[PDB]
Formats: C-alpha cells, structure tokens, sequence
C-alpha cells in the first residue's frame, strides 16, 4: 500500500531497411544507373519483386557527416513521406546504418530512363504527340499536387534531366539529391520543360542569346509551326500545338506576377489535352 516511484533511464512513415536487405536487393551496390552531384544511383529488386532506385550518400565515413546533414537527411525523408504521387518517383524506404557508413533513400524505379535522354540523346527512342503530351500532363499533376501539399522544396532542382518514365513512358518526377524556390519560379521551369517537350530545344548555358531570340521570332508571329514543333515527333494537330505554346508563353513570362499558378497551368492543360489523371 504505498508508493513505489520509478523513473525510465535512457521518426516517420515510410519503412527503414536494413543495410543487409539492400545489399542483397543491389548486389552489394555494383549496378549503377546514374549519378548526381550529392549522391550516386543504384539499381535493386526487392525480395516482394518490386525494382528500386537506391540513392546513396557520396559520404564514406561517420567522420564527414555532420549533425546539419543528418537533420537535412530526415526532413527531406519525412517531406517525401507525405507525397504518394502517381507521376512522383515515390519514397520507398531509406536506410540508415552506421557500420559501415549508410545514408541512402529508396525509391521506385523507372525503367525508360529521363526525359532529356529520350528527347536529345541520339541512340534513346523519340516520342510521339501523345507520348509527349501524356508526359507534360503527368508532369502538371505531379507540380500541382506538390504546391497543393505546400512542398515545393523537391522541385528545386526540375528540369528534364529529373523527369524519368515510366515502363509505358508516364512521367515521374524526382527529387534524388540530398537536400544540402518559389512557386512563380517553378511555374517557369515548367513552362520550359513543355518548350523543350514541344520542339525539342534546350538552352546551351545560361546566356542562349541565339535561342532566346528564335523562341522570340515565334512569339511575336514570325514562325510557322513547322519550324517550331520537333521534327521526331512526327505528324501533329496544329491547334492543339499552338493552345500549348500559349501555356508556355504565360508559364516563362519574365515578370513572376504575370505566372499563373500551377493549379491554372493543369486545369488549362487537361483542358487542351483531354487527359486525366
């Protein structure tokens, strides 16, 4: 009948993984699918089937990871845990081991590559109108489900080489760099991305003066549609194509105030494409 007092004596929803797991899901790590300026990219397959892309810390030891890298490596993992997209490379699972040093994030696996390949490289296999425009129209889903979850911090880095496709050439959308801008910024992005689906063209450095002043000639009405749209893209409707450049025109406007908002940008884009989620 009386007290006995004692007291104990001495973070999100996604899976962890055991290192051992993922050694075996990527044959210790020598498949490599690519490469980033925080992380390298590694190929596996699960033990249910299902193939990841693992990204993996370019960190080698527990002496150069600081308690800054760590905080940025959860709260980019718990962010992700909150997407669930289908035109999202979505966070599988991540693995945190210490022996050896581990910092990796698993995601879901797209087996066609990136958009950029697809679009420029010369050996990839070119995509027709309604690849293309499936493609763009993911890509407006994804972007607005991400500004209507208000995170914006996994499109700091989109372009089409961080688009990837899936095995039927749906867009994916990735964020795989280790986190270590505004909407208005990510609205013109888009817009050059759906310029760079249209025709094929994409700025050679930071200063393309020569196609700056050719996508000009078309905006101010001195270019057939012809010598706009990619020729590998093959036939194409004229109107649809034009309805579309005006999306880019309104989505790449120098004054950020002049941007429509995403949730616009997709609600215009179903309109013209006729493609749902």
């Amino acid at each position: 009948s009386m007290r006995a007092k004692k007291m104990g004596t001495v973070v999100t929803g996604v899976p962890s993984l055991k290192r051992s797991e993922l050694e075996t899901a990527c044959e210790d790590f020598s498949n490599i699918i690519g490469s980033t300026s925080t992380c390298m990219l590694y190929k596996g397959t699960l033990s249910s089937g299902v193939e990841i892309a693992v990204a993996s810390s370019l960190v080698t030891s527990a002496k150069d990871w600081s308690k800054e890298n760590e905080s940025q490596y959860r709260k980019k993992i718990t962010n992700l845990s909150k997407v669930s997209h289908k035109n999202f490379m979505n966070l599988l699972g991540y693995c945190e081991e210490e022996h050896p040093f581990t910092r990796v994030m698993v995601f879901e696996y797209a087996p066609n590559g990136t958009l950029f390949e697809h679009l420029h490289v010369r050996e990839a296999e070119k995509l027709d109108w309604m690849a293309r425009l499936r493609i763009s129209m993911g890509i407006a889903y994804c972007l607005e489900h991400m500004h209507q979850l208000q995170t914006p911090a996994a499109l700091r880095n989109f372009d089409s080489t961080t688009v990837y496709l899936t095995d039927d050439f749906a867009a994916k959308v990735s964020d795989l760099e280790f986190w270590n801008p505004d909407m208005e910024d990510i609205v013109r992005k888009y817009g050059m991305v759906l310029l760079e689906i249209l025709t094929g063209r994409v700025p050679s450095s930071e200063d393309d003066g020569p196609l700056e002043n050719w996508v000009s000639r078309y905006f101010e009405g001195g270019m057939r549609l012809e010598e706009l749209i990619d020729p590998s893209i093959g036939f194409f409707p004229e109107d649809t194509a034009r309805a579309l450049c005006e999306v880019v025109r309104s989505c790449i406007d120098r004054d950020p105030k002049k941007r429509p908002q995403m949730k616009e940008v997709a609600a215009r884009m179903r309109e013209i494409t006729a493609l749902g989620p």
